Parts: C-alpha cells; structure tokens; sequence
C-alpha cells in the first residue's frame, strides 16, 4: 500500500524523470496498479489512450499489426521504463497493442490526470518542456559521441544496467524469446548468441529465462576494454 | 528571409512545434550577423531569446575556476541552443560567441512563452514531440555501434551537407579540436580520420572541407579495408 520501492523504481523512467520534483509524489498518488501474466494484454491497437505506462517488474513488447496481418515487435520495456506518453498526450488511438512477455507490474498513469494538470497549468507544461529540451541536447550529444564497441560489450552493458547495485553478483530476469533483446540491441541473432558466448568468460551465464553476473566489477571491466 | 527561415526548420526547436503555428512564430524572430570571435552572450545574462544558428559555428564555454575557458559545446548550420534556459526564465550558465562569422536568428521568449499560457495545448502538443524524439533517441543509443572514426568523421560531414549528390564544401572551425570534442574523439585521432578519407575524395583545408563525390563518401560511411 505504500508502493515505496515501486515508486523509487517509476522514478527512474522518463515519464517521471521529466517532471518537476514538487507535483512526482501528487501524481504517483493517482496511480492504476496492475499485474499481469506471461502472454497478457496490457491494450490493443486502436484502442482509446488511457494512460502512460511505466513497467515495474517484467518484459512489455509493444508490436504493430502489418498490412499482412503479421505483429511487428516495435518495442521491449523492462523495469524503470516508460512509454505511451506521446500518444496519451495527442489523444490517438494506441499505434501498437502491448503484451507482457513475462510476469510482470505496470504502474499506469491515467491520461486524464496527467493531461489536466497540464491543461490546469501552463507553468508545469513549460517547466517540463524545458527539461525535456535539455535531456534532447543531452542525447544528441551522446549519439555523437558514441563511438564503436562489441557485441558483448554492448550486452555486458545491457546486463550491466539491468542490475542496479554496483557491486557483488547478479540475477536478470529475461524473456525467453531472445530475439526481443536483439531487436533492442540493434543486433543479428546469431551475434547475440555469439556474444553470449563470449561473456561466459567474463562470469555471465545465460538459460532460458533469467541471466546470472558471477561479478559485476569483471563484467563492468569487461564491458570497459579494449 | 525565407532561405534562412528553410534553414531554422531544421532546429530540433522548429521541428518540435506544430507545423501550423510555426511560421507566426518564424515572423517574430530577430536576425543577427556576428563577425569571429563576437560574443552572443555571456554567462549570468538574462536569457531573453532561443538561438538557432543559420551559418558559421558558436562555441559555448564556461570559466574554470582558475579563469579557463572550457568548451562545453559547439554548433553549426540548423541547430538551436538555448531552449531550457530561457523556457525557465534563469541566467545564463555559459557563454557563447561565434567562432566564424555567422548568423543567427533569435527567438524572443516572450513570443514563445506567451504563447503557451495563451493556449497550454500549443505545449501539451510540443512536449508529445519531444517526448516521442526522447524515445527515439534512447532507443538508437541502445542499438549497437560499428562504426570506424573516419566513417564516423564521414557522416558528420555528410549531415553538414544537406545534398545527396554531387561535390560541397563545408566551412569548419580554424581549430579542429572544436570538431574533435563533438564527436568525442582524441584530436589525434580526428587528423588520422581525415588522413583515411582522402580516398573517399575528402580534403580538409584550413576554413573548410571538399567533397568531392557525396556517394562515394556515403559508400566509405556505409561500408563494413576499403576502395574506390
Ligand atoms: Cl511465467
Ligand atoms: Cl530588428
């Protein structure tokens, strides 16, 4: 009933990162909790916007129906991510249907809450704007000066930030299909494989649905080398 | 203006408005030259405008606290700066000054505040698109990179083009480490990228660089060493 170590974990999505410290813990307060099972829907394409969603605990795959009639995957989520804030605030009907690919906790935000504070006052809205205008430049930023790494070295990474801690040893949940984490990570499914074929050496063990880091440091160190 | 207007359209602040206010918006702006080494602004001033550069670079710098200049950012043709700290009404935390002659075309705040506590939707319609960008950004900072330096070097080049065929020259700072610091390379390594692209018809003189073939320097930066 608290939702404490829940909410500390909302506050590391975008969503909640972007807003003015004074008006996180009002909002949090209207929160819709909910849980899901592997293979649940959280909604469908085309579907009445309701709320931003930020994922608890678990993996959401969001994906498109193709002309054809096939699910293009658009999207994985996982713990401390949010997503759907731009389509909540247009007010358009969901572009993608979403899925819990494992068990997992979601922490919506109704549309209505968010978007009436916004149209209560525009201080907020122009005081968010400004953060997010400063975490764009930020980005970009980033983006040019990302220099090339390797596949293992992107996926000690990934892992890496699916910890937390810094230091000790580790479990990750993942989904079983690995082809989720690959569309993510910009890479060839074998690649992955082949990357994590390479990380056993660096005390990483993958089975089908969870991951083990025997150390984070020589992992961290893995990750941070030539 | 309308070149100079087709130019600002490129902004990261132009692009994130609706399509439809733009142009009022546009009809507010104050055009300025600067001439090298003219300042902008300076650190503690009153942020009263946006900037979007529309020739030339700016470099924005910070005092260290022994009294040297620290580079904290340089940009270039279609790129805005300065759009929190006026949206949040705060000083200036840097200075900015032109490293080339330039223009630029400023924004007043005013015009762009008022207008959103005229019409909050005018914001709740910007923030959708900015938070869409957001994700777009953190989604391609999540997808693995392979890229060399000198293809790296190559498709900076390229975005500073704005063609798709053919030969241009680009104006570039004087000091190459400007350029190096953008794309968080060793300056060292900078000069060995430029020396690698002189075989995809890449040379780089003292105010400028010449393309000679866009899509053969498209080719080296699409690549995965190499010839023509
Ligand atoms: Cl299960
Ligand atoms: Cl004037």
């Amino acid at each position: 009933m608290a939702h404490e170590a829940q909410k500390a974990i909302a506050r590391n999505s975008l969503l909640i990162r972007s807003l003015p410290e004074q008006h996180v813990d009002a909002l949090l307060s209207q929160a819709v909790w909910r849980s899901y099972d592997r293979g649940e829907t959280l909604f469908l394409q085309e579907e009445k916007a309701q709320a931003i969603h930020v994922v608890i605990d678990g993996w959401v795959k969001l994906f498109r129906m193709t002309p054809t009639g096939s699910e293009a995957v658009v999207s994985v989520f996982t713990r401390g991510e949010s997503f759907g804030e731009a389509v909540a605030l247009r007010n358009t009907p969901y572009p993608v249907s979403a899925e819990a690919v494992t068990p997992c906790e979601v922490m919506h935000i109704p549309s209505p809450v968010f978007v009436s504070l916004m149209r209560r006052d525009p201080e907020i809205c122009i005081s968010i704007l400004a953060t997010t205008f400063g975490h764009l430049h930020s980005l970009v930023a980033q983006l040019e000066q990302l220099k090339a790494q390797t596949g293992a070295q992107r996926v000690a990474e990934f892992l890496l930030e699916l910890c937390d801690c810094d230091t000790g040893a580790c479990e990750v949940t993942l989904p079983y299909d690995k082809m989720l984490i690959a569309g993510r990570l910009g890479m060839k499914p074998e690649s992955l494989s082949r990357a994590f074929s390479r990380l056993k050496a660096a005390g990483v063990t993958v089975k089908r649905n969870h991951a083990e880091i025997e150390d984070i440091a020589l992992l961290r160190d893995y990750a941070e080398s030539d």
